[PDB]
This record gives C-alpha cells, structure tokens and sequence, in this order.
C-alpha cells in the first residue's frame, strides 16, 4: 500500500522529468530531418560502445523510438492507410478463391444501390 | 556532433535510471507469490490524475521488466519452459536441417570463394578440441 | 435459373426498400 | 436445444445491459471536452482491487464505445474525416478499378452461367430509374 | 468524481456479474466440443434475429468469443508457437535474399560454440 | 438461413448510410 | 564500426548462455 | 584472403574468450 504508492511517485518523477527536458526536446525536435533509423542506429551504437548493458539504457532508447515513429505516422497517414489495405485486398483477392446463392444476392443489393444513388 | 551530443543526453537519463538504488531496494520488496497485483495498483495510482505522458508509460514498462526477471530467475515458469523449450527444439529442426543440408559450417561460407573453407574450419576445430579436450583438464 | 433471378430481384427489393425506411 | 439455451442466456444478459437506464444517464452526462480523462479514471477506480475479470473488460469497452459515439456524433474529427475520406477514396480507386476491368455489374455475375445477366441487368436499373427520377418527384 | 465512482460501481457489478454466472459457465465450458467457430456463428444468428441490433448484444458475443479464444490458446501451445516460428522463417529466407565481414566474423563465432558445446 | 442473411446484409447497408450522413 | 559489431555479438552470446544456465 | 581468414579468426577468438569469462 504505502509502499505501492511511494513507487507510484517516484516513477511519476521520472516520466515527468524526461518528457519535460526542453533541451533534449529541441534535440527531439530535429532529432533528424527525413532520416530517423539511421539516427537511432548511430545513437544506439554510440550509447554502448562502453560495454555496459543496462536496462535503463534500454528503456531511454525505447523512449527515443516512440517519439520517432509517432511523428513519422501523424505525417504518413495516406501513405499507411492506403499501404495497409493494398496488403490486405491483395491477400483477399488471391486467397478467397451456398455459396453462389449468397453471392448472386448480395451482387443485387448493390447494384440497386449504386443505381439510387446516381438518381 | 549533433548525434553525440543526444547520446551522451540519452545515457545520462538510462544510467540516473539505473543506479537510483532507492528505486531498486523498492522494486525487490515486492511479494514474490503477488506480482501482477502490485504491478496493476501501481499503473493505476500512476495514471488517476488522467495524465498519459509517454514517460510515464516507460517507466511502468522498466518496473514491470524488473518484476518478471526476478519471478522468473527463481523459478522457470513450468509453462514458459515449455514454450521455451518447443522454440528450441523448433529451432534446432530448422536450423539444423538446413545448416545440414546446405552443407555445414564449412559448406556454408562457400559462398564468398577463398577463406573461410573446410581445411580451416576442421584445423580450427582439431586446435580447440586439443586445447579444450585435454589441456583444460590437465 | 428463375429461382437465380428471383433471388436478385429479392436483394434488389431488399436494397430499395432498405434505403427507402432509412430516408423515410 | 443447448445452443438455444446458451443464445437465450447471452442476449438477456446483453439486453439488461442495454436498456439499464441509469447507466445510460450516467455515459451521456460527461462533459464533451474531456472524454479520455474520465475513461482514464474510471479504469482506475475499476481496477483498483486488482482483479482482473475479463468481464470487467468488456464494461470498460461498452463504456469507451459509447463515449466514442456521442463525440463523433457532434464532431468527426478533421483527421477521422480525412482517413476515412481516403479510405473511400482508395476504395473507390481498386474496387471500381477491378468492377470497372471485369466489365461492371452484369460482367461480374456472368461467372454462373444462366441469368443473372445483362438484359436484366439494364432492365432493372431502368425501371428503377423511371420509377425514381419521375414518380417520386411527382 | 463522485459520478465517476458510481459508473466505477455499476460497470463492477455488470462484469462481476456475468463471470459469475454459474449456468452460463457450465454452459460455456462445454460449449462446443472441438468445433468453435461454428458454435459461435450459430449463437450469433439466434441472438440477431429479431432484428433489433443493440451495442449491448455485441459485447455478450465478444466476451464468449474471448473465452473460446482463451481456452483453444492455452491447449494449443505448441501448434501456435510452431505455425508462428514457421511464417516468420519463410518470410526471412526469401526476403533476406560489410556484410559479408560481418556475416564471416558471425560464423566464426557460431562454429566455436557449437564445438566447445560438444565438448 | 435465409432469414439470417437478409438481415446481415440489411443491417451493413443501414450502417453505412447513418455513417454517410453523419459526416 | 567493427568496435559495434563485436560488441553486439559478444552480448548476444552471453544473454543465451545466462538463460540457459537459469533454466 | 587472409584478411577474411583474419575475421573469422577473430569471430573465433571472441566466442572462445566470451565463453571462458562467463563459466570463470
């Protein structure tokens, strides 16, 4: 209990800490410009070239990596949406190949409904 | 100089992590028979002010890392040496098949012609089986 | 092949009619 | 008869669920505003004993799934009118693409021999047509 | 606050309510031998055939596909993890289609350990 | 099945639409 | 980057063995 | 060559050393 929450907030301090570090923020902002994996990979290289493997220098790298591809998808939404559907129609169309009653009803309903809505 | 500097910054950061030793006496007081309900009170405490920075989900990701390393060096899980254990045996039918069908270790780095080959990789095993065979013992 | 055509002809009442609650 | 029995049992209990008027009153009196905050807290508050039913679960996906509804009733957002203004649009650009390769309606149902087919096709859409461009109207 | 407790409250009892409903469970766990999917379908069409769709109908669905999903999961481990291993393989061999230093110095590295295992 | 089919149909084509005219 | 590549394969083969003497 | 046979000779080398801390 009491224990629980003293964790609570030293893990709280720490959160609050990192993500409000303006200078690392501005190195953030342009952390890189059109080129992040390259970025990451040379960070990463130069963080452990000491030797000493650490989970909290894990956790910073993960931190890093978030910030990048959040930034990347909210400027590739087109580009993701229409590639992940390319993906999955195109699993569909080769895969898909009683039946053919269902199929000859559904192709009526649509058909009546694209014609009332040209009207 | 730009790359050095966010990695001397990013370490900083890992590294305060890590040697907080009050976080780590805190993280080892945990009763070992219920983990999960700890880690689920502290995610809840946590996030009540409604506050999601990403940070703070980091921070619960290092706890709940911490929390099963220590359950699992006492004991393997039954269920998780299983699947483990599967995974390895998986491995060893694929791997090995192949590694056994395009040849071997020697078989192998053919590809590139001139060293690596045969001759140096049976010469390299006769030199360690010597020394680790024998020398060691004696 | 009455009872094929039948059936297109029922989804297309299924459709028109359909459509015709949703706007009415 | 036990898949009566078990569909009879799973649709009272989701009926209940449906017409519980309180619990209605209490998902559309949160302020519009601040809706991810309070989804935010009540989970707090529901996994506070740290029991995990899979029941609770799926009142907290209720909850959110409501809350959802009643925002983008208001307001689709800009960026959800645009994804799914898109996801239109592509489905628009393959579908009518292939409809439109194939030959169209009455091309596509030719894979059965004997109607449907085209004849019928055209006699449909016109009636349709002459009944709605003109009767309707007057 | 306060109503966010009462929510809180009433969503507790809803869920505490449908696990411990005992018929249902004898119900569910016999409720299909082998053959799931099929089940599910079925219980599905039952429920939607008044025609009155209600949010509250689709989450009773959710929560039995959930336990179906549960239980074949846990007794089905092995084929899992198997089928899983073997996607991504397939995947790796054709698509992975300096370099060779690195792969060299990785060899090397492999054949010592294999031969010190051996021994 | 009929009766099952029908309604599933119905039911997606009323979704779109109230989709449709919500935005 | 030949510093990188050692050290990224040494710690690769010391995490397996660590896991497997637990185990 | 014998650069190549230089790195997988290092390869070696590393394994046999890494191996030979952990079990000290």
């Amino acid at each position: 209990d009491a224990s629980t929450k003293k964790l609570s907030e030293c893990l709280k301090r720490i959160g609050d800490e990192l993500d409000s570090n303006m200078e690392l923020q501005r190195m953030i902002a342009a952390v890189d410009t059109d080129s992040p994996r390259e970025v990451f990979f040379r960070v990463a290289a130069d963080m452990f070239s000491d030797g000493n493997f650490n989970w909290g220098r894990v956790v910073a790298l993960f931190y890093f990596a978030s910030k990048l591809v959040l930034k990347a998808l909210c400027t590739k939404v087109p580009e993701l949406i229409r590639t992940i559907m390319g993906w999955t129609l195109d699993f569909l169309r080769e895969r898909l190949l009683t039946w053919q009653t269902v199929t000859i009803f559904v192709a009526g309903v649509l058909t009546a409904s694209l014609t009332i809505w040209k009207k």
